[PDB]
């Protein structure tokens, strides 16, 4: 079975990092149906063309039937070394449609046809709170994060963010320090260095049984559109969505939506004593979002201490 | 009523900053119940210095019977103006023995027998918890500071810490953050600048109707001995008191002790599923300490949220 999705495996290397074919072009294969490896097994470049989905060259092209055998068979030969080279750096690719893919990813009306993961994948089929909000909080927006992630002590439960500056950056530094599995959905490739001096982060997560999950091809690079992409990720890995700080027409009210489509349950932390804002406001209103109150506790439960 | 303390405050400052007499020496100046004001209307440099307690100089001696009216007379007029310089800063003496000191530092065996206060006195009148720790503190215990401050919004406490690098700092500005107002005792005088970058802080305290507190004489610097003597203060006005992280045979555990010997509760911070350590062990053994698990909340609390 494990040879099966190898070959599926090197026909995606081979594409994206050999011949450089689109994240996009190769989504659309895969939702069609066709599997890589019969792409790149095509015998003319005319099938190999129609099956990838892009207009098919006239001639004068530098591809053609005189060279078309080693066209093919240097590509496979060289995808399936540079799979053992992606094997040995920890990475496995995980298809959609194998026993390792995650049942709730097909709640997605465009759910991953692969995705490049680094750690624990058994933490995808578990449970799972996703802790979000803005690149560029406040210091209690900061504090919400590291308060909300600590209820989850000695829960079942692991923490997903997508390991970018701000809040998600507090909740993988906050599940780390209270030994909570993190999980951390990227906005790039596997390879890319973003954010700054995120090896480190990304080491100590996978050293606390933690993983690390992107659907781009390995080099693609940090875009706007690849982070908003991959919250309709991050949305439904989260069985509960907890957006911490976060304003509306913003990224993470994408994530918000999303989760409100997928019918995740949404709690929005309110520090005691202070006012919902319209971003809350919205979430109770459209969503059918919950307060979650910090402290949860009550004064009352201080007291029973403090004179016993 | 006030001119009489303004008298004693004015010959306080007159034999500190003028004359240059030491902290102790005018400790047990006031612990005999000598009053400053008797001492600087003193008629003989031999009745000046026995009332200060000093070793009573022989001929020849620059200070004489031929300049003593004007030694008197200058600095007592130095020193009244000199008062409202202090004044117009913001500062007020608070003198034991009258309406303003707290009667929570009578518990100490050796009172302060004067405070400058820069903002809202009435606090020290008030509930309080102290909060304090190592100057060096890990990640956990930075955490910990802010939850269990966070612990006391929309209660009457306010909270007390020594404006000091590490778990001090980061109770002030928690209880900043969470608009509790907070009490510095500092183990300086009022004019020093440390620790670095303070002067903001203790503005941003102020501001929040927050106090400034020293038994230090204006111009008094940092020393190791000033701290461990300013924390009997600490221990003093600390209803309760929760030293959140910090070794045995260090700083802190010298408030604790008083703490202990004051009979004031004595809480302890354990982040959920965590081992006490001895220190902890220590105070429950020895100081009748109460653990303070940090959530208070168990996670069935967040179940009742997620699944309504
Ligand atoms: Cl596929
Ligand atoms: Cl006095």
């Amino acid at each position: 079975e494990t040879a099966r999705w190898n070959t599926e495996s090197a026909a995606l290397l081979a594409l994206s990092e050999i011949h450089g074919v689109s994240y996009w072009t190769l989504y659309k294969v895969a939702q069609k149906g066709i599997r890589f490896r019969d792409i790149v097994t095509s015998q003319t470049l005319a099938n190999f063309e129609y099956l990838l989905g892009v207009k098919l060259h006239r001639q004068p092209y530098y591809l053609n039937e005189g060279n078309w055998s080693v066209f093919r068979d240097s590509m496979i030969s060289t995808a399936k070394i540079l799979l053992t080279h992606y094997h040995n750096s920890g990475y496995k690719i995980i298809h959609h449609g194998s026993p390792s893919y995650p049942d709730k990813l097909n709640d997605l009306s465009e759910p991953p046809f692969w995705l490049f993961a680094q750690g624990n994948v058994s933490l995808l089929d578990k449970k799972c709170v996703g802790v979000v909000g803005t690149r560029n909080p406040t210091a209690l927006g900061i504090y919400l994060t590291q308060a909300v992630i600590s209820q989850f002590i000695d829960s079942d439960y692991s923490t997903v963010s997508g390991l970018a500056y701000g809040i998600d950056q507090s909740a993988h530094e906050a599940s780390l320090l209270f030994k909570i599995p993190t999980i951390a959905v990227l906005g790039t490739g596997v390879n890319s260095n973003y954010p700054k001096n995120s090896g480190e982060m990304r080491g100590h997560i996978v050293n606390n049984g933690g993983l690390i999950l992107t659907e781009y091809l390995p080099n693609q690079k940090p875009s706007q559109e690849n982070f908003v992409r991959r919250n309709r990720i991050q949305a439904a890995l989260s069985d509960v969505l907890i957006p911490v700080e976060w304003g509306l027409k913003s990224g993470t009210s994408h994530t918000v939506r999303y989760a409100a489509q997928l019918k995740r349950a949404i709690l929005c932390p309110l520090l005691r004593g202070t006012t919902p804002q319209e971003e809350i406001k919205h979430a109770l209103s459209e969503y059918s979002a919950t307060i979650m109150n910090i402290p949860l506790s009550d004064f009352k439960d201080v007291q029973s201490l403090i004179k016993s």
